[PDB]
């Protein structure tokens, strides 16, 4: 149920996602998740709901439903805090909101640094995001300081392409390697090349949007839909599981961590019931065959940023 990280800690392979979880529903979602066995919660400052996630975590700690050492809490440094002098304060704000004294894992959320300020997406008058000039290697050094100050047990990256991962790995004077690269991954975006690269370097990959993010704001009625793909439904039916359960089990069998999001109590519990069946190798290869390089998470406003990650093949 856990995978060993290159910092010596164990990370639960199933966690609860919280992007788009409404602040008035996410406290109950996280409470339910912990009650039904989740021990890993994926958070971020930019999701604007860390305080409410924190209320749930704190209640379960206070009530002694779970011990802090048994939880694995992840958050992420937003793009407007890549400047070295802003990283610690950003981490501290997340810790304060989550009501924790450390994070298990803190990720650089995206490789694209943006101008600091109140706006999460600072724009020029023509709608392009305004970049930061801070080198990602300098942001990484600031992340390393957080480990050395006791604020976080592990550091990692998210949405880094293979050249960007390589840049960190080749950093002069690198002190801590990334423990994790969290990337979009599902049967329509299988990420074979990037996953193999990361795993070969001892970096654990977390798969986000494993269900294809059907609640994404830019969904079109005609878009492909994993949960409605009859081929995936057929594999689920064969195993007497739901399509969502197959979609969650799939990355687990690729030695990935996976973080499905729900605020629906029934689904939170359903999504955790994935440790009692196995997809065959044939099922796995069949699911892999559905790759279409279909990406949920990418923004036009960022496509000219020098560190935009998705121009490269992988
Ligand atoms: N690092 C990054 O840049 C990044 C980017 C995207 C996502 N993430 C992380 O990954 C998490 C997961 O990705 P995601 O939120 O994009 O989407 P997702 O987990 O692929 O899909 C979430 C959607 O699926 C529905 N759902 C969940 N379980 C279901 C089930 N058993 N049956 C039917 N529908 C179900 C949810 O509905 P209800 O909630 O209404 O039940 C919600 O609409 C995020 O929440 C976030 O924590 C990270
Ligand atoms: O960030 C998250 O965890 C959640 C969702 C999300 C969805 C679409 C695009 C981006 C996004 C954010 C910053 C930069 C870029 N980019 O460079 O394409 C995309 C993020």
């Amino acid at each position: 149920s856990r995978i060993l990280l290159n910092n010596g800690a164990k990370m639960p392979i199933l966690g609860l996602g919280t992007w788009k979880s409404p602040p008035g529903q996410v406290t109950e979602a996280v409470k339910v998740a912990i009650d039904v066995g989740y021990r890993h919660i994926d958070c971020a400052h930019v999701y604007q709901n860390e305080n409410e996630v924190g209320v749930a975590i704190q209640e379960k700690l206070r009530e002694q439903v779970v011990k802090r050492e048994e939880l694995f809490i992840v958050s992420k440094l937003w793009c407007t805090y890549h400047e070295k002098g802003l990283v610690k304060g950003a981490c501290q704000k997340t810790l304060s909101d989550l009501k924790l004294d450390y994070l298990d894992l803190y990720l650089i959320h995206w490789p694209t640094g943006f101008k600091p300020g109140k706006e999460f997406f600072p724009l020029d008058e023509s709608g392009n995001v305004v970049p930061s000039d801070t080198n990602i290697l300098d942001t990484w050094a600031a992340m390393e300081e957080l480990v050395d100050e006791g604020l976080v047990k592990a550091i990692g990256i998210s949405n880094f392409n293979h050249l960007q991962v390589e840049m960190i790995l080749n950093k002069p004077g690198l002190k801590y390697k990334p423990a994790v690269n969290q990337i979009e991954c599902h049967p329509y975006l299988t990420q074979e090349k990037l996953i193999q690269y990361c795993q070969s370097k001892g970096i654990v990959v977390t798969a986000y949007s494993p269900l294809g993010s059907p609640d994404r704001p830019w969904a079109k009625p005609e878009d492909p839909s994993l949960l409605e793909d009859p081929r995936i439904k057929a594999i689920a039916a064969k195993h007497n599981k739901t399509t969502a359960q197959v979609l969650i089990r799939f990355p687990m069998q690729r030695n990935l961590v996976v973080i499905p999001k729900s605020v629906t109590p029934e689904r939170i519990a359903e999504n955790f019931k994935v440790f009692d069946f196995e997809l065959s190798s044939q099922d796995m290869t069949t699911l892999l065959s559905y790759n279409r390089n279909w990406r949920v998470c990418a923004l036009l406003s960022c496509t000219s940023h020098k560190d935009y990650p998705f121009h490269e093949e992988f």
